[PDB]
């Protein structure tokens, strides 16, 4: 159907959108603290600690099946990253120092991006 088509047009374009809002996101970790899953290689208790692991590449490849219907999805998955963050690390350690760096200025971005979803449809 016509319609389809254009609910998937929607999709797509949403898509266009939280990868760049994706790419702005990221670039507030320099240091790549949240690049990737933690490794259970590494920290193999950690998912005793940690119910839902969330990293910025596991977001990209829902990302790219176009498997975020909506902002509060693909929220959703940031919030995990940095609440998984500030759970397992202790207040006085660099990874819950970056989780709160890229929680603040993550904010800013998103704020915009709400709008930018809501305006556009």
């Amino acid at each position: 159907s016509m319609e389809q088509v254009a609910m998937e047009l929607r999709l797509t374009e949403l898509t266009r959108l939280l990868r760049s809002v994706l790419d702005q996101l990221q670039d507030k970790d320099p240091a790549r603290i949240f690049a990737q899953p933690v490794s259970l290689k590494e920290v193999p208790d950690y998912l005793d600690h940690i119910k839902h692991p969330m990293d910025f590449a596991t977001m990209r490849k829902r990302l790219e099946a176009q498997g975020y219907k909506n902002l509060h999805e693909f929220e959703e998955d940031f919030d995990l990253i940095i609440d998984n963050c500030m759970k397992y690390n202790a207040r006085d350690t660099v990874f819950y120092r970056a989780a709160v760096r890229l929680r603040d200025q993550g904010g800013v971005v998103l704020r915009q991006a709400r709008r930018e979803v809501d305006s556009i449809g």
